[PDB]
């Protein structure tokens, strides 16, 4: 149980809709994120803090973020990971550019090892019959040498990839199989699909919002004719940097039936493996 008088306060990363996330150092230099309790924490955000403790602690595998350290005895509570200095994948992603054969350049093979990453993160969280529910290259950290973490979750950058309606769940729907907008049905199988989009955005690039420019609505739409089945439905287009082959695992993520979407560990076959054939 870590002691929050070693901690040093230096910047403010980002706002949660409980937590705020702090670089902080460690004298024992040493960096450190440190999430706490936003100041106008209701006893809501308390327990929902708390809880996510419970949750965060079951977390260990080298593409999921882990939980380093607690201060819960007394207050003020915090929650300890690695500092991830590269911050957000999509952020991150934006700033580079493909590298030209003939701005900072990230290649090929670097996207599919940061795909992979996040693949082999996935494949953990199946065996732990963990349904993330939120996967978007927006939720995974980057630290030093392109390594890849999932975040559990999570904050106005993004906002237009959520679909809100009063009183319902903030829902990334862009994201979600059709099962999930249709039935709220949400699975390892969804999880799939939701990482069919991610890898879309990191062939992108971050480059364009899924269904960019297609509304809310269409998109919720686009749902229903994956439901009724009669061939209208459509997809994200392939990316620049993106060959058939990769292509098409990305179509079998957004099968309509769960079952014929690949297991994680296809995923990560592919990626690390069979992608580097010409
Ligand atoms: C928002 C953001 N985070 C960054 N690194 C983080 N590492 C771990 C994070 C985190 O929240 N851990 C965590 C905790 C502590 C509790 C529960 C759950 C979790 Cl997941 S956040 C870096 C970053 N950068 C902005 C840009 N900068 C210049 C480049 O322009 C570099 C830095 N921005």
């Amino acid at each position: 149980d870590f002691p929050r008088s070693r901690l040093r306060f230096k910047e403010k990363l980002g706002e949660g809709q409980f937590g705020e996330v702090h670089l902080c150092e460690v004298d024992s230099p040493l960096l450190v994120a440190v999430k706490i309790l936003r100041p106008d924490a209701t006893k809501n955000a308390r327990n929902d803090f708390l809880k996510e403790v419970k949750i965060m602690s079951r977390l260990k595998d080298p593409n999921i973020i882990r939980l380093l350290g607690v201060c819960v005895q007394d207050d003020p509570l915090c929650m300890i990971t690695d500092y991830m200095e590269n911050g957000d994948l999509n952020q991150f992603l934006s700033a580079h550019q493909l590298e030209d054969k003939a701005g900072p350049t990230i290649s090929y093979p670097m996207l599919l090892h940061v795909a992979a990453q996040i693949a082999s993160g996935m494949r953990y969280l199946a065996t732990l019959n963990f349904v993330h529910r939120d996967l978007a290259t927006r939720n995974c950290l980057v630290g030093e040498n392109f390594t890849i973490k999932i975040a559990d979750f999570g904050r106005n950058l993004y906002a237009g990839d959520y679909y809100r309606v009063q009183g319902r769940a903030v829902l990334p729907i862009r994201w979600m199989a059709w099962e999930c907008i249709l039935m709220g049905k949400f699975t390892t199988a969804s999880d799939v699909w939701a990482f069919g989009v991610t890898l879309w955005e990191v062939l992108m690039l971050c480059r364009a919002q899924p269904f960019g420019q297609l509304t809310d609505e269409q998109v919720i739409e686009n749902a229903g004719e994956f439901f009724r089945d009669q061939g209208r439905q459509v997809y994200l287009s392939r990316p620049p940097a993106c060959p058939q082959g990769l292509y098409e695992l990305m179509l079998r993520c957004w099968s309509r039936e769960s079952e014929q979407r690949p297991p994680f560990s296809q995923l990560h076959r592919f990626l690390a493996e069979d992608a580097l054939n010409t």
